[PDB]
């Protein structure tokens, strides 16, 4: 009965926890778990090569891109995208835009490693995408960075944008895999795999295979591109499980239709929910800008723009007396967040659709 | 029927892989995965406090000690150290003790963060411990580090080593809760998962309090021992699913008699191998010094010092078929390794006690 509405770490489909447990003692017959299982026995090398290349089928990733997965998750990648790539150019400057939490995080953290300049005026408010025309590109930045889906304020780029010409960094966790991707117009994608293609532990990392060796000494070898890609993701012992249990989520998407199917269904689900907010006569509130709305993550705030705390509590505690899990907003923004990854059926949203219109029939003055 | 003789990642007690199968689909009853549970929810709140409790009580940390629990495996804490320590001191410098593969990795990629001095001169043969009386420490160093079990070549400290008063590190990867440890003589302890205590996809630091706050400008945040100890492990997301596996293996060892007995049952098991080989008349082969030898991996070789293909080759050809797996040495060394950790029964050490007996009663000459 349960419906996980998690943000990440997320729910798995059902069939994928099915097949996890029914071979956990012995997998596929050769008498070991998974976790239990060498990384460097032709058993694994069989596991980590089909989800590869299943990334490189669902996404059509061209053969001069390197496909690595790596340790320390999404923030850690907001140190190994400058770490790797920041020396690009003499200058070391990286261009960042930020249109929410996690693209703040990111520049941050990219502080570390160079003169990070962010490319738009700071906004009041994280609800709409800084058109591109008013961005303010450095000729000599080494990258451009953003998040393809702010996973805190619901923000989501349903383009990829005009850089000039420039290597262009996506963080693309919250939204992995929910919609295809002209890979060719990126220099670096990454993505945690806790949100839509699997279980905490592992992050994918999509990387032109001429950016590798511009990474900076300090670079740790077991984060650094070009040391990955050459040993295959296998240059120390790497998340074993975490990388099983990917790979049968991507075999659980392709089996569904792929990306082409993940971006009907996305669409499906988020419409079902910011067709009660919009109808909702002020009742539900969702700041951001129709047209940079995600499609994953949609806050909202019950009462009026601001949010009125005893409506939301009542709200969350009947919906968690219906079993309807991490619907509370996150501790910045508060309110509620409903969390629409790959793995949540139409059944899920069907059920909180029909919640959020009777809390609405029931307290509407 | 498989006897389980992997180097890392390792066996592990069939009672943990049972309560991990049982509870895959509603642990403890929360109607949910830990492979879809969110690291902010009271339920794995318990599971990491329980897990660091645990390491706390079966080593005996004192309380001026942080546990903290960080991916990017052990070659990431290679890294990690020398960005979190080196510059203890303005010189930059760090001493390092190189007694195999494992401390000379760490040693090389510690270059790429000050400059590192190597205590001893070269062995010539990973098959001694070079005397810590002849050590050449350097009084300003940062650090001293060393490794206390090599994996490869079969070289275990059964001492702490005096380092005069310098702030003492060691990788405890390969005998880390294989015997108890005065935590209060070091000052950084880490240990991949994989090998002794859980799955590969975490790594426990034990780090004095006073030790932080002097990592670089360049070290990534999820490895900063001062950010991720703030933040209780919990910085970004951690591995969950290894985080719950380790804790259920700790578990396990204290059940079965802490560290104080996993010493006893290694002697149990190591001294058995090595009777076999001291026995054999020169038809097993291991090259490391007695005082020096480790009691988790017994690397050896058939025939003679410098190995018989033919031999060697059978050897592993019918402890196939007798289902004993990964017993093959390490592509660098070759010959045979037979590693037992903790989950490593006295049952499994026999059978293939008996299988070496009866391959010496078979093949010499």
């Amino acid at each position: 009965q349960v419906v996980n509405f998690g943000p990440g770490p997320a729910k798995l489909p059902h069939s994928v926890l099915l097949e996890i447990q029914k071979e956990l003692l012995d997998y596929k017959g050769v008498g070991i778990s998974v976790l239990e299982m060498s990384h460097r026995s032709s058993d694994f090398a069989k596991i980590i090569n089909n989800t590869e290349n299943l990334v490189r089928e669902l996404l059509a990733v061209p053969d001069n891109y390197k496909v690595i997965f790596l340790q320390g998750g999404g923030c850690g990648q907001f140190s190994a995208v400058p770490l790797n790539l920041i020396g690009l150019k003499a200058g070391r400057c990286a261009d960042y835009v930020v249109t929410g939490a996690w693209s703040a995080k990111a520049a941050e953290e990219a502080k570390k490693f160079g003169t990070i300049n962010i490319v738009h005026p700071k906004l009041g408010s994280y609800t709409k995408i800084p058109d591109p025309s008013t961005w303010n590109l450095n000729p000599d930045a080494s990258y451009v960075y953003y998040c393809a889906n702010e996973t805190v304020h619901g923000v989501e780029f349903d383009f990829i944008p005009d850089v000039k010409g420039a290597v262009l960094v996506c963080d693309m966790s919250s939204n992995f895999l929910s919609k295809p991707v002209d890979v060719s117009k990126f220099g670096v994608i990454f993505a945690g795999a806790q949100k839509n293609v699997g279980s905490a532990g592992v992050t994918v990392v999509i990387v032109r295979d001429d950016l590798l060796g511009f990474a900076l000494r300090e670079c740790p070898s077991v984060l650094e591109y070009k040391v990955q890609a050459g040993n295959s993701s296998l240059y120390n012992t790497p998340p074993c499980f975490s990388i099983y249990v990917m790979g049968l989520v991507l075999e659980w998407i392709k089996n569904n239709g792929g990306a082409a199917a993940m971006e009907k269904l996305s669409s499906i689900k988020s419409q079902t929910i910011y067709e009660i907010i919009d109808n909702s006569q002020g009742f539900y509130v969702c700041p951001v800008e129709p047209q940079n709305r995600s499609k994953m993550n949609i806050p909202f705030r019950i009462g009026n723009a601001k949010g009125d705390d005893a409506l939301e509590k009542r709200f969350l505690d009947k919906a968690l007396e219906l079993n309807m899990l991490s619907l509370k907003g996150h501790r910045s923004v508060g309110g509620i967040r409903a969390s629409l990854y790959n793995a949540v059926t139409i059944e899920d949203v069907q059920k909180l659709a029909a919640f959020m219109k009777k809390f609405l029939e029931m307290h509407q003055l």
